[PDB]
Formats: structure tokens, sequence, C-alpha cells
């Protein structure tokens, strides 16, 4: 109840169209408190409406849930407005998602900082598993860059909230994330931390390919279909065959015999030490990591929450 | 200090957009960084500098805001960036409340008392720091203190004075004589800067010539008693105002007593009607948004 605040359409004003998504569309916000003249910017996403008849009370019971995590590398809810739409206000941070990222840096990123983002990733599921959530639709378009050298997980929760239509689960790029979804997800809808951890690996793939779409040109109806053959996604080229192993683990048909988070997060650290020896990538080593001084100025400026530091190489 | 607090910038990678205001230091503009490789566009703060009175070595201007720049505390601001062209640029922390002076003025009808004594408790917080690491301020002043947000204050541009190279009516006697200038001295600029918050940002000997104030010092003459002040804050503005520098409170004073008055504070600010401190919810709302570095609680009423 003390971690989200309810807001009234009064306090705040959308001014900036940011970008429309499978849960609703992002604004670039202004909030300004009662009783004063500033204008804070905040971050404000207008959900889609939801496909049950849910009630204003539990619609504030997830989003209590959604503003009590604290975790470096998830997204707290800040705020809520229920007017005609479900409005949810967070910070605004001006890089967006990480895969625009990894699209608009593709010839330029290094191993340091895929393997990083990696570990960030993994260590936020990590958090949302001891909470005993499940995300539900995790990949690389909801992961947001706070500072390059910091990533946060959004919108879990969202896809349980607001449902999909039937219809959407048998269209071609619908609502439904078909290809980042577990075979027992598509089959039964069963959901879990451990089909998390499949989107985990699809998200990886993301960003190992710097924002390629998986299984490009395939319908979406075959997905299903080639996965029970036995068909994944292919070796990204810079990936050796350590970090695919990695990824076909959370592939596997077994739910139970995919890794779990906090062995991911682990496995990935012990490579980030030694970037070079797990992804081959052209001119690695001129895309190091910030300098200690450009670092502390985009902590003061941008990020002035603590987390952990990322981790450095032998 | 760590060279590595204080980064560098070029004319290229930051430029000036609107500007938020000016003073005897400098002008203050609403800036945006450009990281480079990067397509975003991050708000900053710059103040370039005038012209300095005598014309400074560029090794001492660097090696004053590598000083700058080495402040850790909640309630002082850290130099973040500096660019030395043919002038000097400070950049900063973006801060949309502007600075304590015109806050207090803005809503001489709105302010509560715990605000009002809890900013007197930073502002000390933030002094005894620049004690501890031996600077001197030379001007502190409420124009020189800085909202983050109003539960949130920060002091700014220490050491300005003595770089750059007056604030007559601010200055302790000794300073006004003979240019003394110590952490006694900015004992003397805090009782001010407490008179001008409690009197919601009136002019210190508004009408009496500048020129004249060290007369009316030496006949024992003081600062009036503001209105809502009951007799234990007065008093305590009285004591930094002794002649004797070694006689006025300590920083250190300054912070237990304030904090204490704010633990009661209607028991000491005697307010018609203001605003209370901010629930948990809107003050969680305003550090997740706003101000998410480490401060200390704010003293609220038992
Ligand atoms: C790529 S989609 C996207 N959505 C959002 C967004 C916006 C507002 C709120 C939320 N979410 C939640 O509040 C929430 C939902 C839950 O279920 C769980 C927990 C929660 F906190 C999300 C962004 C976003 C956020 C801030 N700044 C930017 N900046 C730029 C340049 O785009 C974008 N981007
Ligand atoms: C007194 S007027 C004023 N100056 C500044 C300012 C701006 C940039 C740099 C500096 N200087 C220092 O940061 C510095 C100086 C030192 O010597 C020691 C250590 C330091 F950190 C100051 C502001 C200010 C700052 C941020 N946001 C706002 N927002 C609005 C709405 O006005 C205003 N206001
Ligand atoms: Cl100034």
């Amino acid at each position: 109840q003390a971690l989200l605040r309810i807001l009234k359409e009064t306090e705040f004003k959308k001014i900036k169209v940011l970008g429309s998504g499978a849960f609703g569309t992002v604004y670039k916000g202004l909030w300004i408190p009662e009783g004063e003249k500033v204008k804070i910017p905040v971050a404000i996403k207008e959900l889609r409406e939801a496909t049950s008849p849910k009630a204003n009370k539990e619609i504030l019971d997830e989003a209590y849930v959604m503003a009590s995590v604290d975790n470096p590398h998830v997204c707290r809810l800040l705020g809520i407005c229920l007017t005609s739409t479900v409005q949810l206000i967070m910070q605004l941070m001006p890089f967006g998602c990480l895969l625009d990222y990894v699209r608009e840096h593709k010839d330029n990123i290094g191993s340091q900082y895929l393997l990083n983002w990696c570990v960030q990733i993994a260590k936020g599921m990590n958090y949302l598993e001891d909470r005993r959530l499940v995300h539900r639709d995790l990949a690389a378009r909801n992961v947001l860059v706070k500072t390059p050298q910091h990533v946060k997980i959004t919108d879990f929760g969202l896809a349980k909230l607001l449902g999909a239509e039937e219809k959407e689960y048998h269209a071609e790029g619908g609502k439904v994330p078909i290809k980042w979804m577990a075979l027992e997800s598509i089959l039964h809808r069963i959901y879990t931390h451990q089909s998390d951890v499949w989107s985990y690996g699809v998200t990886v793939w993301e960003l190992m390919t710097f924002g390629s779409k998986p299984y490009d040109g395939i319908p979406a109806s075959e997905i299903s279909s080639i996965l029970e053959k036995g068909e994944r996604l292919p070796q990204p080229p810079i990936c050796t065959i350590d970090v695919y192993m990695i990824m076909r683990k959370c592939w596997m048909i077994d739910a139970d015999s995919r890794p779990k988070f906090r062995e991911l997060i682990i496995e990935f650290s012990k490579m980030a030490r030694d970037p070079q020896r797990y992804l081959v990538i052209q001119g690695d080593e001129r895309m190091h990591l910030p300098s200690p001084t450009d670092s502390n100025f985009y902590r003061a400026l941008m990020d002035e929450e603590d987390m952990d530091d990322v981790v450095d190489a032998d």
C-alpha cells in the first residue's frame, strides 16, 4: 500500500508517444506534485483492455505485487491510475528497450556487455522466482535499459493480468509470444518458472544475434510442430559451443531438465570473467566496459541506485 | 582525490538549451549531455562561470574542481563534470525545483514547521561534512541551497568565492573587517540562512546600506526575531552572530538541536494554519522517481 501511489488524472499528463506493444502504448509523461509548479518526467504505459471482466480491486491487487519488487534488475511499478483505461507509471529511462539497443549497436557491442546483460537478466528472473512470480512474457523487448551497464526486466505478470483472446494463440504475430514460449505453454497453457527459463534462452539468442527475429519466416502455427521434431534456434555465429549448449538446455522438452535461474547466474558470470573465450567477436577488445570516470558520471546523473558491480575480466 | 570522480567534458558532447538563472558566480543553464556513440540526450545543469577578478592558472582551476568532485554527502552538491575552454563550465545533476530561497518564497503561505526545521538540520549536516573535509564555503546562503525534493536539500558552490574572487549582510564581522574566512565564519552565515528560511525568504537588513552593516554589528544590533520563531530558535541564530568566533555554535551541535526541535516542530515554530511531511507513499514516490541516493530519514514528529 505504501509502495504503490494511486494517481489521479489531474496530477499527470501524457506529452509524447514512445511506442506500442503487446500490452499497451508507452508515453513520456509529466507528473506535477500537488501544490508545486515543477513537472517531473515519468513514463506511462496505457494498457489494452483485458479479456476478463476484472474488477478494479484485484487489478490493484496485482499492482500491489508489481510495486513490491526490490531488485536492481526488476522494474518496480511506481504508480497506477484507474480511469477509463489502466495506466502504469514508472521512472523514465531514456535508452528504451534492450532489443532496440542491440539493433542500434550491432557492430559495436563487445563480449563483456553481452555476457553481463545475460547475468543481470538471470539475476532479475531469479528474484522473480524467489518471489514465486512467473513472468510469462520474457523477451528482449521486455528488457529496459537504464544505462548500457544496467538493464532491468519489466512487464512481469501483465500477460496473466490482461490475458490474451483465444484467436491470438492460433494467429500470426499476435499478442501471443509463440516463438518465445515453452512447448508445454503452447500446448496446454502451462506457465512456470521453468517456462520462463525457456523464454530466457530465446532472449539470450536475441542478444547474441543482435536482435534477430526467432524462427523468422516460420509460421507461428507450425512452431509446436517443428519443436516436437527436435528443431531449435540456430547457433549464433559469435557463440562458442559452451554458450550455445546453455541455450539448448533451456529449450529441453522436460521442463525439469532445463537449468535454474540461479545456475544461469553462476555460469554466465564465470564466462564474463573471460569473455573472449566464450564469444568470438571482431575487434572485441576495443569494445571495453566504461572507465571508472565515465561510469561514475553515468551513475551520478542517471543511476543513483546501487546494483551489483558488472563482472570484470580476468 | 581520485581524478576518477571528475569527468572533463568537451563542448561537442554537451550543449546549453535554456537559461535557468544567474548569480554572482555565473549563469545557470539547463543542458543536455549526449554520450559519445549514444542517441540519447540526458538533462544536466550547467554553470558557466563569469571572468575571475584575478585570472587563475588552468592547473589550479582543475585542482580545485577535483576537490569539488570529491565531496560525498547527501546534503552537499558534488561536482560531476567540468569543461575547460575559453570559459569554465561546471556540470552537476539537474534539479527541477531550483534554489531553496525561491522555494521558500513561492510557498510563503504553504510551508509547514517540519520542513523548515528539517531544512536547517540538513544544511548543518552538509556544513559539518565540509568542516570535516576542512572546506570553507565562504558564501553560505539560502540562494546557494538547492532543492532536490521538498524533503531533501543540498549545499552548492562551496569554494567558488575564493576561486573567482560581496555578500556583506551574510558575512561575519571578522570577514568584513579583515576577510578572515573560517568554518566559524560559515557558522555566522548559517544563522543568517536560517533567518532567511524562518522569514520565508525575507531580505536581511533590507533598506540598510551594506556599507553600514559593520557599524551596526559593532553596536550589538542583530537581525530581528522572526515572527514564527520561539526564543529557542532565535537564541541559536544569535549565538552564531557572536563577535567571538570561538563562542559560536559548532555545526555538530546545530544538527542535534534542530533535530530535537524537529521531533516536536509545532512546539518551536508557531505558524498560522501549513503542510506536513509527505506520507510514506508520497515519500517513496518522490524518491523512486527523483531521489535514489542514500540519505538518513527525515526527522518526524513524536
Ligand atoms: C519496450 S516496452 C516499455 N514499457 C515501458 C513501461 C512504461 C511504464 C510502465 C511500465 N511497466 C510497469 O509499470 C510494470 C508492469 C508490470 O507488469 C510489473 C512491473 C512494472 F513496473 C513499462 C517502457 C519504458 C519505461 C520507462 N522508460 C522508457 N523509455 C523509453 C525511451 O522508451 C520506456 N518500455
Ligand atoms: C546557486 S544558483 C544554482 N547553481 C546551480 C548549478 C548548476 C551547475 C553547477 C553548479 N555548481 C556545482 O555543481 C558545484 C560548485 C562548487 O563550487 C562545488 C561543488 C559543486 F557541485 C551549480 C544551480 C542548479 C543546479 C541543478 N539544478 C538546478 N535546477 C533549477 C530549476 O534551477 C539548478 N542553481
Ligand atoms: Cl552563481
